[PDB]
């Protein structure tokens, strides 16, 4: 399967970037934390929720497909406030062509996070997916887990 290149990623930023400060925002907390883009718009209405400790940020969300169920919005970056709906981002790749997909950013955190040896459950769980097996194998504690397992790939991130 396709997964973007960093360099194919570094390109989708920039132009971004270069079209709205607030829309390559959001493709930044794309990268950093794999989750996809309605848990992102939801963090971005509301910075304030967002929670940030020392080496990593993480905001809260509960699943809405389906029973509920904690996770978080893993970053690095601190939130801003930003206003957007789907379409936004729909009218930016309509645009260009050759700007990744946001929806292939989790392929790309997936993959690196893999790299790192993130065991593939808590590459689920980090990007706000249902386990799979009724039996998990974390138990506890699941969000320890996740934040060390998420310091790897945010330390990578850092040094590029």
């Amino acid at each position: 399967i396709y997964i973007p290149t960093l360099e194919e990623i570094k390109r989708t930023l920039q132009l971004a970037k270069d079209y709205s400060e607030n829309v390559y925002f959001i493709y930044r907390i794309a990268l950093e934390s794999g989750v996809r883009l309605s848990e992102i718009l939801k963090v971005l209405k509301e910075p304030e929720r967002d929670i940030c400790g020392n080496d990593v940020c993480y905001y809260p969300l509960s699943w809405t497909r389906g029973y509920k169920g904690v996770f978080y919005v893993f970053h690095i970056t601190p939130l801003k406030r930003v206003e957007v709906t789907k379409w936004a981002i729909a009218d930016f790749e309509r645009r260009h062509k050759d700007a990744i997909a946001i929806k292939y950013f989790r392929k790309f955190v997936a993959s690196k996070m893999a790299e790192l040896s993130v065991p593939l459950d808590i590459i689920d769980f980090i990007q706000g997916r249902k386990p799979t097996r009724v039996l998990t194998q974390h138990y506890v504690s699941l969000f320890g887990i996740a934040k060390e397992q998420y310091k790897k790939y945010a330390e990578w991130l850092k040094g590029v």
